[PDB]
């Protein structure tokens, strides 16, 4: 029953997913709102502690007390240069624990602080109790990933989330490798099969390349930007809607919080439109002083406007090559994961560079990596028994 079950959980960065395999397919679960994917945001209130959509749909009114981003501390050192650098764009407390960054904040009027792996097994603990929902009966057996960059400790910290969670963790796996699984890249037979997987998320890209040689997967190269995603796109829209909102009215929103959050919402909503349609309309009712913002943008300006970031991401994915030794013809999969790898911009020049090449992009590639490790949970959860 429950003992004979196992999940796969993708705990990252910005969002988290959590699937199951079972009768011969992977179900990528619904929270209670419907979404595939949950935010990895935990919030301190005066009356309660909330995760994922619940703890995001109030970041603005609590920004003190609304913890996100533990990933980028999980594992390292508070004197480490990451988490040093980090802590200057957080809204929230870090404090140092005999060389251990604690997040502090404020909960039911008590100053509170946690580890990034109690803030971590906080999303877990959410992700555990979104799959037994579904499958109505608790499920513990869990595969959870991690980047193919994290070191010993960033694992067990993240093993260590998994305890505090009420997870048995049947095995912590790389990202790219369980992108790879989810296409059945693996199972190919004999034969050296270079995958390169472009991870383009909410706040970080990864260049992966992976060599599955006879099923043993080997990373050859990682590169990326752990500071580069989907929310910079975002904020390239908000920095033209404030000067259009400027030449339109002579008036400089950039100052007003709430106008600029509400902005935000709304160009995060229109760039994800823009993806599927060539053009994308705001529909912002009194955005500042009493004025209604109705407009719209062509998939053409948006691409104008993030242009430059677009083409960054080719650079790692040369690096990637260059240090996996190998030439654009040999690799013999492109795997797409991350929400912002749905851009037909980006796609377009990944295609491109690789000389007009298919990519792999049927499974949902916010999804993709849960899917994976819904599936080697499965494989690994019956040669348990
Ligand atoms: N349809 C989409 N077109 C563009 N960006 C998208 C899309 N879906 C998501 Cl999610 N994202 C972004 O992916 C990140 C999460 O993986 C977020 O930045 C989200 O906006």
């Amino acid at each position: 029953m429950a003992k004979a079950a196992a999940i796969g959980i993708d705990l990252g960065t910005t969002y988290s997913c959590v699937g199951v395999f079972q009768h011969g397919k992977v179900e990528i679960i619904a929270n209670d709102q419907g979404n595939r994917t949950t935010p990895s945001y935990v919030a301190f209130t005066d009356t309660e502690r909330l995760i994922g959509d619940a703890a995001k749909n109030q970041v603005a009114l609590n920004p003190q007390n609304t913890v996100f981003d533990a990933k980028r501390l999980i594992g390292r050192k508070f004197g480490d240069p990451v988490v040093q650098s980090d802590m200057k764009h957080w809204p929230f407390q870090v404090i140092n624990d005999g060389d251990k960054p604690k997040v502090q904040v404020s909960y039911k009027g008590e100053t509170k602080a946690f580890y990034p792996e109690e803030i971590s097994s906080m999303v877990l603990t959410k992700m555990k109790e979104i799959a037994e929902a579904y499958l109505g009966y608790p499920v513990t057996n869990a595969v959870i990933t991690v980047p193919a960059y994290f070191n010993d400790s960033q694992r067990q910290a993240t093993k260590d989330a998994g305890v505090i969670a009420g997870l048995n963790v049947l095995r912590i796996i790389n990202e790219p490798t369980a992108a790879a699984i989810a296409y059945g890249l693996d199972r190919t037979g004999k034969g050296e099969r270079n995958v390169l997987i472009f991870d383009l998320g909410g706040g970080t890209f990864d260049v992966s390349i992976l060599t599955i040689d006879d099923g043993i997967f080997e990373v050859k190269a990682t590169a990326g930007d752990t500071h580069l995603g989907g929310e910079d796109f975002d904020n390239r829209l908000v920095n033209h809607f404030v000067e259009e909102f400027k030449r339109k009215h002579k008036k400089d929103i950039s100052q007003n919080k709430r106008a600029v959050r509400r902005l935000r919402t709304a160009c995060e909503r229109a760039k994800r439109t823009l993806s599927s349609s060539t053009q994308a309309s705001l529909e912002i009712d009194s955005l500042f002083e009493g004025i209604d913002f109705y407009t719209s943008i062509t998939r053409a300006r948006f691409e104008e406007l993030c242009s430059d970031l677009f083409r960054s991401t080719l650079e790692p994915v040369e690096k990637a090559l260059r240090d996996a030794k190998l030439d654009k013809a040999q690799i013999h999969d492109l795997v797409l994961v991350g929400g912002s790898t749905r851009i037909p911009k980006v796609q377009k020049l990944l295609q491109d560079f690789f000389n007009g090449r298919d990519l792999n992009k049927s499974i949902n590639p916010d999804e993709a990596v849960a899917y994976g490790a819904a599936v080697q949970a499965a494989i690994l959860i019956k040669s348990t028994r």
